């Protein structure tokens, strides 16, 4: 019963608790405790992106970010999973304390950096996982690499990962690593889908299939800037859009312990922002390519209402962890 | 541990429920028996409408039609206790069943039609209590006065409450009573808004107490309504608009148990409408008059979403049913 094992695992800090939560998960990987963690769903099939997914309900990137856990988390009834951010090269990310809940908030705060060691090694955990479902691969700029030159890290990646995603994401919205940020501006983003789709169409010929690339970007937009976003992923031809990553907004969580820590917020305080991107979003891009919602989704109407804006599909990282599994069960059986 | 006790009670069908609970209140509301329900919150004081509420939270009009457990209610920790909605005459309301529920969505269908006692039993009622937090007098029309002559029954109310309410909220939303939200159209509206303004000087002059007065709108007005009623507001110098009443929308709920049946939306399919009615509301207003805001309020982020749109206060009913009192200690607590 979920509420017990939040309440025992909030003792710990939130970079411990992941850790000792994925210790257990990689401990019971193929074994008759794999349904310790097994969970029911309905199937809700979902066309999107020239893919089929298992149900409308993903695990957003950030919680499995070298891949280490895909099977035990597929098992808990997600229609597809998203690991990363990974990036080129190996790095550390940001000095610890790098994660603080809001618990009256059911929000997070992270300035993880993308912590993650590199993409071959979560290519070789891609190679031993079984599970079924949609594998999104999400990958990202190493911190040293110069911002002007951030696409060849994109394009490094997506050379070891085509034969292995189903589909690729790419994170140009993390707060967390300084001037990611401006790749969704003006020329930058322009340059970088340019290099990104030429890469993408020289894999499809080495490799005989069309692996699809999704973009993942900031709550943080303008309207202008959200609108020429739109125009430039339809321009480039780009499969999706995974509508949003972390805000810096702190509006809504005023007054509580942790309001002042800097990153990225997530979970509940996000939702409204999220849902109110995906609209403007849906209305710029008229059905052309699809939308992936995520962002405070903490329920059933939740999902819903990102549905509603225009998403054909949803993501949950914070509602995962102050809800648990119960909270997939609920989106899955009635989204 | 409340989760528990919504099992148990959702045993019962919804009105039912309603009664066994109430049932109990009675027989504790203004003894010391009402440490049973009592719960200690911190004290938020908010100036609205010229009155003091000792905090932001109000239970919204409904739970306690006849006013008949101000005292228990009050013991739980809101600010503010509204009751009603009470006619000039007893009524019993539609037929049974009149009352669903949408677990799953969190949400509540209803076509009461204003099952009240009408006026004079209230006033009793009221007589008795001890609450010092401030109370709201709900008044409706009856089912039988022809909407033409809807004012004559608000007066009516307003006379013999006047002497007892914090404020008094003239209901002129349900959808539940045929006709009635017409009066917040046009030119009714503006004949109702003169009368009963001239009614509370008249009224203020006689008995030597200020009584604000505020109106309670439906979350289901077009823009256009929605200039024409905030204009309307301010003109005839409302104090304060209550937004808002249930909703006839159905878009969130589509197959779900019960979502065909006819009556109002509230809980959390109403969370995301009632809430972007207020912000266009409070655009309009330019803090010329103060919101109360209502609709869907199910955790601490929610009341504070309803803020930042422009609330001054708030209120909740189907949040309570679904989260039970801690609700009330987070909202004061952590508004
Ligand atoms: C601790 C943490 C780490 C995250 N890491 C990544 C990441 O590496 N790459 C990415 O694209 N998003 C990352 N995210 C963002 C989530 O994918 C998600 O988009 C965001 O938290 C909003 O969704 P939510 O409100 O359901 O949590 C991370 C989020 C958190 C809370
Ligand atoms: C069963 C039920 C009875 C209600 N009775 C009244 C009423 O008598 N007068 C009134 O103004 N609103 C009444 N309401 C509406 C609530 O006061 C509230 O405005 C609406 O439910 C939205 O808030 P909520 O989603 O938190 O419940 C009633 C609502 C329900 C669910
Ligand atoms: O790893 C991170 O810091 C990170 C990446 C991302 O996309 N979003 C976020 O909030 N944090
Ligand atoms: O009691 C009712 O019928 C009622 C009144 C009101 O204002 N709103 C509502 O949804 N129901």
């Amino acid at each position: 019963y979920y509420p017990f094992v939040r309440k025992a695992l909030f003792q710990l800090d939130p970079e411990r608790a992941h850790e000792f939560t994925f210790q257990q998960l990689r401990r019971i990987t193929g074994t008759p405790f794999e349904a310790l963690v097994r969970q029911k769903v309905p199937a809700k099939p979902v066309n999107c992106m020239g893919l089929t997914f298992k149900n409308p309900l993903g695990l957003a990137a950030g919680l499995d970010k070298d891949g280490e856990c895909i099977d035990a988390l597929g098992a808990m009834g997600f229609g597809s999973i998203e690991i990363g951010t990974v990036t080129p090269r190996p790095q550390p990310g940001n000095d610890k304390p790098r994660l603080f809940r809001l618990v009256d908030a059911e929000g997070l705060i992270n300035r993880m950096g993308f912590n993650n060691l590199g993409v071959d090694n979560l290519v070789e955990n891609v190679k031993k996982a079984h599970y079924d479902g949609v594998l999104g691969i999400n990958i990202g700029k190493n911190k040293d690499t110069p911002v002007e030159q951030g696409k060849d890290d994109y394009l490094i990646c997506m050379e070891k990962i085509y034969a292995y995603a189903g589909y690729i994401a790419i994170n140009i919205s993390s707060p967390n690593t300084p001037g990611l940020r401006t790749l969704q501006y003006g020329e930058a983003l322009d340059d970088l889908l340019t290099a990104i789709k030429n890469k993408q169409n020289d894999l499809q010929a080495m490799h005989h299939k069309y692996v699809p690339i999704a973009v993942k970007i900031a709550p943080d937009l303008s309207e202008e800037e959200l609108i020429q976003v739109a125009d430039s992923l339809v321009r480039h031809n780009i499969d999706g859009v995974i509508a949003t990553n972390t805000t810096l907004d702190r509006s809504l969580v005023q007054g509580m312990k942790n309001c002042d820590q800097t990153g990225g917020l997530s979970g509940r305080p996000l939702q409204l922002k999220s849902t109110e991107i995906i609209r403007r979003l849906s209305l710029e891009l008229n059905g052309r390519l699809p939308i992936i919602g995520v962002g405070g989704i903490d329920s059933v109407i939740a999902a819903r209402e990102k549905i509603a804006a225009g998403a054909s599909l949803v993501q949950i990282y914070s509602g995962f962890i102050f809800k648990g599994p119960p909270l997939i069960k609920e989106i899955v059986t009635h989204i």
